């Protein structure tokens, strides 16, 4: 009935815990210390933290809650603008884009992208074919390359050139400092004027890139196989309206700002519990070999690389890459028959505790065992959720899965990986989780492209 | 390219090879000879037995392999109509269940049938404290009334009382000569001899529909709510189409946990015990686990999850003798199988479980061996050699329910008795619609351990 809560520090509650580079994996501490929910104060804020798969499950009830914009997407939300994951359900906005956007996002639309995800994935293999003996590969470093490049090329077919090099494009350093500031907002104001001037101009630099695409799209008459085509010709069925061209700025805004990293995220951890676990690694390997038989691979053969999709689900499991989401009840209920929860109280859900619920997943929660994902009919309703809830659910996720496999498998097809650094886990945290400081060498097995 | 195929006998082609008491092992065999691919054809049919893992870990690819009905499978539809182990794919039915059924067969539902798991474990245990000195046990025979006890507790709250019975409940003998019946007909053709054995069928079919619609129809007017699946089934809603299993269905599901599920499971615990009393240091290591996790009178469910040696030796007895010997798919289109065996659409395969378990570039020169310690890393077995289970989306619903009764069972026997091998028992393989070692016979000598 009661609610835990952790230590406080007088009138600023408990939010001088957040002030921490590592705020997740802090939180992460308190759960397991005070259980499946405890109570978490700010000045002018409460919210529930939320980590057993029992009460999640009920949060995850779209009758009773619905999404809430977390204090870190109300500040996203100032360079997102209504896109999709900064939107409140009852927007215009969210249903209207929502459903233009939903079949440009199925399994079947990944056909057309498949394409444009080879051309980046093909360039990365690439720069590790031509490193020189010993040199290393910074990996979360190539990921973010990677998949900023591919969402560009798929997004609105530009190319960021990521690649070529070490200053990246001026919008990804806009794009990256602008998450920085949304983020660091959390944890805090004279002395932070200038961040907020610098903030600006980040926006601006956003702003102006993307304008500039979508008005020289709109004069050209350009039809690619990219999202920004789709949303210039696609209707919404409901309202019978397009997407705006201040709208499709924010959408085309959101899927960089939320697609790049966790991706990249998925597969720098993937990576490094592959090298951790050699038998996994061998296993993944082989499969690779034997399914990707073409120079180039296809669509289909993408498909076919089930293990490697076992081994990004359970480094999904263990650090799913976005990390929580947040929940508003809808009206007055009692949450898991003793917490009573009044209209509009806010919940997040905490992933990675849910992820190590051992009711669900056993006592061997923190082992990395992709053969927990091998007949997916094992997994319980609402246990696993690197993807978030029902309609607001991530509607890039077989976007995401279909560039994570293609690439993975090209990586475990074409190189030989060493932990030469025996490299210690080191998390580090922005909007997203990833591993900071991963190495590794790359030995090439010599197969053509 | 070129396909081996085993000795024919003219216009029968290799049917009279399957006229024989003990088919599996007789196919075991051929696959020694022939090696890990053989056609096999029968009057209006041809099929192909795998042996390697080479080519099952394709054939275990679900987008170009479906779920076949065996011919054995067929002739248990008579019975099992279209409950989950003998529906196609593409029936209705078959999705519904599985989408219904799923949530009651997870390991969190273990939980909640733990109750009943060890209620008939202990009358096994006490059946076996209460032997006369020098009396012997019937590993099989005890087996069996326990797990047909188990699943008719678990199934639909019903006691079988197998232990206080020589003449079993009639439902598990019409069940067993129905079984018996329809794997009869496989080697047979269907001429006037075999008129009798019609009659019996439908004897046996009426038995087991009568009591299962009986129990059904008492639940529905009792309102009583249970911890058994037919409660899950009665109040059970698919969430895709949102309908609810129909009466029909609901008794061929319950009919299938019974005739699916309770010889293959007897027989890994016969199996199991069987090679643990040939091989007593592996005896040894599981008695000692048994004995330090097992530390209250009656076992809880997380103590069952803490017998990790014990659910090796299960593993490596399904290993040698997966007790639900083999399973056919057929392509769904045309493709190539292994780089060499062109398939055309509809061909059939079947996985000769047994034979893929010796496939020693998986497992090493030792296949024979009765070695645990080769399942102590899952990760570290390649993909699709050990398939006791059967394969994706048609794999056994009830691995979790089989794993459990059997840790739980194996573990209660290894805590409670040392058993002796005393008639220093050959292994002696009965084949019917499943596998376990006939005869087999041991002494139990109590540690005088209270329950
Ligand atoms: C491993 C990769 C990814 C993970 C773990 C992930 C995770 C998530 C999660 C948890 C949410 C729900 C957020 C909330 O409820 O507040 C979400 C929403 C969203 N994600 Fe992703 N995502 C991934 C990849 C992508 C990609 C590649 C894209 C775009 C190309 C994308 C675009 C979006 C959008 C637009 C939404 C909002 C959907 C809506 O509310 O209508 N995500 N994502
Ligand atoms: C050691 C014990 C067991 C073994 C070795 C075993 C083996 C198998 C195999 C190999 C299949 C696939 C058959 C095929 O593909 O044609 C299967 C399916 C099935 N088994 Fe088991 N089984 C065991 C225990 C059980 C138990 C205890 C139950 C029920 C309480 C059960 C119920 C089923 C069902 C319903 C199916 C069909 C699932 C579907 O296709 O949707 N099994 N089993």
């Amino acid at each position: 009935k009661e609610m835990p809560q952790p230590k406080t520090f007088g009138e600023l509650k408990n939010l001088p815990l957040l002030n921490t580079d590592k705020p997740v994996q802090a939180l992460m501490k308190i759960a397991d210390e005070l259980g499946e929910i405890f109570k978490f104060e700010a000045p002018g804020r409460v919210t529930r933290y939320l980590s057993s798969q029992r009460l999640i499950k009920e949060a995850c009830d779209e009758s009773r809650f619905d999404k809430n914009l977390s204090q870190a997407l109300k500040f996203v939300r100032d360079f997102a603008g209504d896109g999709l994951a900064t939107s409140w359900t009852h927007e215009k906005n969210w249903k209207k884009a929502h459903n233009i956007l939903l079949p440009s996002f199925s399994q079947q639309a990944m056909k057309g992208y498949h394409a444009m995800m080879v051309d980046i994935a093909v360039q990365l293999v690439q720069k590790w074919e031509r490193l020189n003996a010993d040199e290393h590969i910074e990996v979360p470093e190539d990921m973010t390359r990677l998949t900023l490049d591919t969402i560009g090329l798929c997004g609105f077919n530009y190319r960021f050139n990521s690649f070529y090099r070490d200053q990246p494009h001026p919008f990804i350093t806009s794009m990256v400092r602008a998450l920085d500031e949304a983020m660091n907002k959390l944890q805090r104001d004279p002395a932070y004027d200038e961040n907020k001037r610098q903030f600006q101009e980040d926006i601006k630099v956003m702003n102006d890139l993307v304008d500039k695409i979508i008005a020289d799209r709109k004069a050209s008459g350009e039809q690619s196989d990219d999202l920004l085509t789709h949303m210039l010709n696609g209707k919404d069925p409901e309202t019978g309206e397009p997407l705006d061209d201040e709208n499709i700025r924010y959408q085309i805004i959101t899927f960089l700002i939320a697609g790049h990293e966790v991706t990249s995220g998925l597969l720098s951890f993937a990576l490094y519990f592959l090298v951790k676990n050699p038998h996994v690694l061998q296993k993944a390997a082989e499969e690779a070999a034997r399914v990707l038989v073409d120079p180039v691979p296809s669509y289909k053969q993408v498909k076919q690389l089930k293990y490697v999709g076992m081994v990004l689900n359970e480094a999904l499991r263990l650090w799913p890459t976005a990390p929580a989401f947040s929940l508003y009840a809808k009206e007055d209920t009692v949450l898991g028959g003793e917490y009573p929860l009044e209209k509009g109280d806010e919940l997040m859900v905490l992933i990675p505790q849910l992820h190590r619920d051992k009711t669900i997943w056993g006592d061997d929660v923190e082992e990395f065992r992709p053969e927990r994902f091998e007949n997916p009919s094992a997994i319980p309703q609402h246990a696993f959720k690197p993807f978030g809830n029902g309609q607001r659910a991530c509607i890039g996720q077989q976007f995401a899965l279909h560039e994570a496999t293609l690439v993975l498998g090209m990586m475990l097809k074409h190189f030989d990986f060493e932990d030469h650094t025996n490299y210690e886990l080191d998390i580090k945290e922005t909007l997203t989780l990833k591993p900071e400081g991963f190495v590794v060498k790359a030995k090439s097995k010599k197969i053509p492209l």
